[PDB]
This record gives structure tokens, sequence and C-alpha cells, in this order.
């Protein structure tokens, strides 16, 4: 939530 591949 923090942190898209
Ligand atoms: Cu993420
Ligand atoms: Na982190
Ligand atoms: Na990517």
């Amino acid at each position: 939530a923090s942190x898209a591949m």
C-alpha cells in the first residue's frame, strides 16, 4: 500500500 510491477 506504500510501496507496482
Ligand atoms: Cu506496492
Ligand atoms: Na517498505
Ligand atoms: Na514494471
